[PDB]
């Protein structure tokens, strides 16, 4: 199977080097405005696949992703000195409007998978303008965050990881969800499982736990710059997912008809991920709070995209 | 690491295929009273080797366990003509008593881990006799009966089976219990995600279910005579959770204090397996008609367990 | 993809437990004269499935053989008391003459990969009776020897197996041909390499190699009673080189124009094994003492299968 | 087992990625002057790992590299904007009389693995620093290179690259050699199977093939401005067969007493690598051609060795 991954920055060649180590398709595809830039990235990464898995990484095209099963979007440009958010946001949804369409030119068939930032914007954006099914455009979302939930939840109570079942929900970023009520552990809920388990989450210690999970990008872009490893591999994972048509739940980003009152908006859910991308949503129990903290998440959300014009 | 199998009939020797074939242990060490046959099997595994991971099995002795950190009992012997069940029950007790505490001397700091059938009373034998706290001494249990059930489920429900949340709790044979009240997928009752899924769950599904669970043991022994891939690959799987320190959970057999009233039994229960084996219970809720079967499953153990002298 | 397996005795049933546990293919399915047999070892391993990598394993009829792009053939009889020698090949050449033309009829684009004893004769049985081209018919030959002997020589120089390059060639059994004479070690003959890393090869040293590969069979049967395991992961190894197009180097047996003067024998040689079968001849250097007793080796092959009028 | 990285750069970080990725150690110690880069590679990692294996990534002191197996010596400066070779060999130089000193105190057991270019002459500054036996002290040498030859050369002749015995020796730069004359093809000479195989080599071809190998790192670094995912995962690689004692060989750069008259110089021959480092030499036949280009290999590293004072 291939994989194509438009933009080869960090993120880009990231994904391709975390596909390439686990062996996740027999061929990857970088493409980039900068073709050197592609081309370096994808020979670097081929002096490391004799030491891993036999995987072809190459540069090309957009018609090189011929037959591709998944794109991943992780194009944009560098922010330009004397420049907002907003102004960036325009021309990272204009890189867009030329990439979705070369892309679904050469491969009309494949899934995509946004990663530019703000994820749940692009997303909606990506949407729009591919004129494809809701579940064919899956953004990364809060993957990453409720990974690091869990993980964070799994030391805590001294179990492992894979048994602790805990969702970041919404918009990627500061105002993202987590989602206490319903977690649980083996089947029981988190907070009763903990305390029996003579390890109780204290206020204190959910407030620990909240900014380890929150402020992890803040941390992370103070101290080098810019993230880029743990998307690489979040992204192959979602990729894996999809060439498997593995049908397991993930918190991923996508149009969502209605969500706690707001229409048409993109954000992340438990949805089952297979070779279409997303084909069912898995709302889970939310509190008051939690449900509250949603539906004004969205609200804005909507808003951000309708004022970008999607 | 060291792995130890004392038994090595089509149970043991599947066990060490199992841990070799999945690189598991750099060493496992079968240890049976018919040398001949240990050297045999562990030989012919050696062979394939070379194909798959860098194991050392070998055929030895009690004193060749030690340093090992789990040792699998799979020791027993072959029903005679005219011997009923519980003779046969008493002629396997009197070969723990014997192997046990020669496991014991030369790795003291082992987990023991249970495959012998009826693997719940023979888990409790094993626990009398080492003498050691009750989380030392597991059974494998339910653990097949509950992956196939989760099987099932994920097959007709079309999702990834790791999201699927169902148990096979008590005794490991005709009186077992499917929770099906409590199971989840995705975090959400299980009837309701089928719903949503419109993949609902028909009485005659959940029949056909029951069936695929419960009598496949008994297809099993009808066709070739005995099982053993099943659990030498499951087996496998509980002695990495051990050896990796996981903190898993599993349901798998260990003494317990207290089950719906009953005192002092062995049985299948969600539990978390580590480095010192299980060190903690997660009790799922359950429906009025699951705790009686459960109680009425376990007061039977407790009963066998206690006119066999343990 | 699909792979084959023809005989679900416990070579078969172990071929598909190794196929499963490494992950090789997506779809195992065991054919067997005796259907609850085959059923009932395919509902054993598919227990084992949850614990190493999603792969069907299953009980099929010929049919079930359709698109399958490797067919192990693991069917034979039990030899009967009192029946010679070539009377038993009689009878097994008589199974392949039903078991050939079933599998083709079914999968005409098969390599098939014959496991059935005496391997190099059935080998050539199956050749014939196919109708296809040379390299499309493999025996599982010395595989398991070769990688024997490279592990043994590995151990007596303290040396990763992956760096001794050395081949057991000729007929699988008490005959085969062990190249000492061009054996090599990164790239440097053998005992020039042993002296340098102070661990010669005495006489000695070669004489308890020798026993130590070609008497494995031996030991395994009288012990077991059969040999299985090892050849179960010899053929999985063989099957993935297969289904990957690998065109990696196996001393596997095929018919062979031309083998030291000896025409029309299949024998185990180097050859290169990729989704057509074996594909080329990477024919070693031999002395004279090797030679000849890969010649008298051939003739008696030759002579057998003119015996069976193959 | 735990592995430290001192440099928490693109190669240190990317190195732990892989390792990570791979699984390779249970832990990975992060050392930098800079502590804030490596927390920060440290976290972004750890956010890979819940999509990967459970590997604890963290930033740490010298201190921390406590019972390391191995420790990567990825150290060193940014070249400032506008510096010179010998300046920032100088620098490095500095790096590492500070770097070394301290890894042993805390690590005295480590095999130092080096990786900073220019890796020859940084691999004889640790080795001189360390007062460690030769064999303790590692460089990644050609490893990539001689890997990319092997890539190459099976992908001209259509053989898997594990049946390619091709190496890459001298200094890792634009003296390095490619060894034509001793390659091999299942362990016959490569130029003449080739040719063979009806896949012969003509000039240009192994001209082609030559600036494939030579100017990878020429075209990575003009096109990306550095490389580091290539060697992170020949790195992780060599850390493998560090940790598992492999003794596996490997072109990689050591101190060596003698080379084609040169003396005491450190550069990539085929070395045996174990839980000690580097435990033998494997010495291949050379033609005069490849020899003399050895030679002159070695007399520039050492001239470069001098320079610096070691």
């Amino acid at each position: 199977m291939k994989v194509g991954i438009v933009g080869s920055g960090m993120v880009g060649s990231a994904t391709a080097y975390a596909l390439a180590l686990l062996g996740v398709a027999r061929e990857v595809v970088l493409v980039d405005l900068d073709r050197k830039l592609a081309q370096a990235h994808a020979e670097d990464i081929l002096h490391a696949t004799p030491f891993a898995h036999p995987v072809w990484v190459r540069a090309g095209s957009y018609g090189d992703l011929e037959g591709a099963r998944a794109v991943v979007l992780a194009a944009g440009v560098a922010q330009r000195p004397g420049e907002t958010r907003l102004q960036l946001l325009d021309r990272n949804a204009q890189v867009f409007a030329q990439v979705v369409p070369r892309v679904l030119e050469a491969a009309p068939e494949a899934v995509l998978l946004v990663a530019t930032n703000p994820v749940d914007v692009m997303t909606q954006v990506a949407y729009r303008l591919s004129a494809l099914p809701p579940g064919r455009v899956v953004g990364s979302g809060t993957i990453l965050d409720t990974a690091r939930f869990r993980a964070l939840l799994a030391e805590h109570l001294r179990v492992a990881p894979q048994s602790v079942h805990a969702y970041v929900l919404g918009e990627h970023g500061d105002s993202e969800v987590l989602v206490w009520s319903s977690a649980q552990v083996g089947g029981v809920p988190l907070l009763e499982f903990a305390e029996a388990r003579g390890r109780a989450l204290s206020p204190e210690d959910r407030a620990r736990i909240d900014e380890g999970v929150r402020r992890a990008a803040y941390r992370i872009i103070e101290g080098k710059g810019a993230t880029y490893y743990g998307i690489g591999a979040g992204l192959a994972r979602l990729v894996r997912a999809i060439l498997t048509d593995e049908k397991g739940v993930y918190t991923v980003s996508a149009f969502t008809p209605e969500v706690e009152g707001v229409l048409e908006v993109s954000l992340s859910l438990p949805r089952i991920l297979g070779a279409g991308g997303v084909e069912g949503t898995v709302y889970p129990s939310l509190s008051p709070e939690e449900r509250e903290a949603l539906r004004r998440s969205a609200e804005i959300l909507k808003e951000a995209a309708f004022a970008l014009g999607f």
